[PDB]
């Protein structure tokens, strides 16, 4: 069978596939043509349909896995679209994990004598995290942060090592936001979740707005003014409030200034992306401050799509995790963030 | 002059007025018919022109307060409105806190001779928090929680002693939110805050729904069905997720469910601002739980005004707070919610 890993969330399915290299004379003459058709397809295609992407980009090269020698690619399609994925597939072992392997275990098995393998969201994150980095990324370092963050003319993002990466503040940003704690390859634990997360922005978004893709969403924001929206501590204070370090930037009520009918008829669409955009990565990183200080970890690492094409957030995230710890905490991101369950997945194939 | 405390927060000016009830024939005499006018004005009216409210049903009644017997008003007007306040002034020692104490204080210096003494806007909360609660309300406990907060059937207001009240987690819900760490009565500090506060609420619900009250937003709320707009932990996993004991009921992604384009055209205003309600209580919650426990704090208590004729707010704390925690924190409740910082300010003119 080929080999795949699925992550089925609740927006996104994210599918890992082994694109074997080192077929011989003799196993191509062996191999069924549905098998060849499939490869074929995937690798000859970068977009699948109307809404499945192969992320070209993310690929690695000349990979071994499983004893075999092969490239390892990445391919996403909105979890809406699972029926035509499986309706493709009835006209294999599939190791499966998120929310959908139990929700639609059913409809997986409307597919002939396929085999289900349901495995941990957060068990498959873990691993696949921990393998990526372990294989690099073709070379160059998975994991990278913002150099000087705090100034804009010098940030820059640079490599960061994780050869050691215990202990280790996982903050996966999906439609929500899960955040782990990683202490060993095999100690870990979910320290809290928030429902503030990708699916409060790209909702929020869109019926503010009327944004209707999540790219479209980014863009306006990219030209707005959150300020427009939201009160800041010099709304209220005149300046900053010296007795407790609160900067007179510093937002004090999201969407604050919302509350005054005449600031409504003059906002933007795109003010009001930006406002939104900032309003759930600064609760993200709040979140994850107190998480990281409650559990004594200093490098918190974000994943998930909600910071694909998104630096926007990144930078927020990078800036605000440093100025708010005063040093003490560093935000990390990977390359592959949105993957690591559908690595996983694929990973855990041996055991069946 | 007249004993008066005022809180200039960014939406609402919160003002505690001393009635002496003890005044003799010849302080009578003594007094100027402009001092006697505003006693008739403010005693006499429950609405001050269209925006000033007394909350009659909160009135301190024969209190002592510097070697004076006579009663405790409390008064609230919208920030907004601040120039009318200062206009009737024109046309005394004042003790004010809040933000606005800062950014208003050249206009208060407009009227003539008048002393304004500016005092911190945590530090009046502190001491107006124990000071009401030591006088107690009239009689009656100020501090309640919601006993069996799991089950509607039981759940139920009760009285709690705060006699010995530290430690204290105050969880101020302004226009944002303050979370406050109180060990004792000169020692306490500022944990951290979120911008996700009341006027958030209000200003996303107006944005939403096209209300243009907060009793208005309450009321929409009270009627609509936040899992309309809400992603849910079932909707993504078909059931709890068991392994981190998530039930099915919890929200996965706030306004989760507004990404999809006919779920926004079916949703109601009312499923919205329910939804908005929801979220932000939620967020306030959790902060609230985290904090508590690195603080290693195990009563919180919630006041500011994002709370008043709020029950639903503060049912789905006392639920949340006792839930996520496994019992281990209370939801704590004061009747003077809104009011401690301009009873802080109050308290604080014998200094001058
Ligand atoms: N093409 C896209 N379509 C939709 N959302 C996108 C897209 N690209 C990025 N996003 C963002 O990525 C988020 C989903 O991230 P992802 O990590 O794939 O979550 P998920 O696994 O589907 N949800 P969960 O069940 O909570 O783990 C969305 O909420 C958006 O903010
Ligand atoms: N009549 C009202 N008008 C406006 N907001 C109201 C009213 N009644 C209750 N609220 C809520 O109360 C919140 C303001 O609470 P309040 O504690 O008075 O804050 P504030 O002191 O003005 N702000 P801050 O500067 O952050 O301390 C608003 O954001 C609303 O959610
Ligand atoms: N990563 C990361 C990260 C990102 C943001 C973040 N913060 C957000 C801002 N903030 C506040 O306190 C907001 C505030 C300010 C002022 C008042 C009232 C006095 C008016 C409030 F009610 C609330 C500190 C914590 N923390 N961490
Ligand atoms: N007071 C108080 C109080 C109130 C609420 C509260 N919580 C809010 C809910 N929550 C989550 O984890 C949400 C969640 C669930 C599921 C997934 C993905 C698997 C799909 C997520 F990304 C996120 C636990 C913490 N905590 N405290
Ligand atoms: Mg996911
Ligand atoms: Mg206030």
């Amino acid at each position: 069978s080929p080999w795949f890993g699925m992550d089925i969330g609740g927006t996104l399915v994210k599918l890992s596939y082994f694109e074997p290299i080192d077929i011989t004379a003799e196993e191509e003459q062996e191999e069924v043509e549905s098998l060849k058709s499939i490869r074929k397809y995937l690798t000859s295609n970068v977009a699948y349909g109307s809404t499945g992407i192969r992320d070209v980009h993310l690929e690695l090269k000349d990979l071994t896995l499983f004893g075999r020698r092969g490239n390892l690619h990445f391919i996403r399609f909105p979890t809406q679209d699972l029926p035509t994925f499986i309706q493709m597939g009835r006209d294999t072992v599939l190791c499966a994990t998120g929310g959908g392997a139990y929700k639609f275990e059913k409809d997986f098995r409307t597919i002939g004598n396929l085999h289900l393998h349901k495995l941990d969201e957060l068990d498959c994150l873990v691993k696949g995290l921990l393998y990526i980095d372990s294989v690099s990324f073709n070379g160059q370092a998975e994991c990278y942060y913002f150099a000087n963050a705090s100034e804009p003319e010098r940030c820059q993002k640079m490599p960061f090592n994780l050869d050691d990466p215990y202990p280790l503040l996982v903050v996966n940003i999906g439609s929500g936001v899960s955040i782990l704690a990683v202490h060993s390859k095999d100690n870990y634990k979910r320290v809290t979740g928030t429902s503030l997360g990708g699916g409060t922005f790209l909702g929020l978004c869109s019926l503010l707005t009327g944004c209707e893709s999540f790219e479209e969403a980014l863009e306006m924001a990219s030209k707005g003014d959150s300020t427009q929206a939201d009160k800041l501590v010099r709304d209220i204070y005149g300046g900053d409030y010296e007795r407790f370090g609160l900067p007179g930037w510093a937002v004090a009520s999201s969407f604050g200034n919302m509350i005054y009918k005449e600031k409504r008829e003059s906002v933007s669409k795109e003010d009001l992306a930006r406002a939104t955009l900032v309003t759930i990565t600064n609760n993200i990183g709040s979140v994850a401050r107190m998480c990281a200080v409650n559990e004594k970890i200093n490098r918190v690492v974000f994943v998930g799509n909600f910071l694909r094409v998104n630096t926007l957030s990144m930078k927020l995230l990078a800036y605000a995790l440093d100025y708010w710890s005063k040093g003490q905490l560093k935000a990390l991101f990977l390359e592959h963030e949105g993957y690591f369950g559908a690595v996983g997945a694929l990973l855990g194939l041996p055991n069946f």
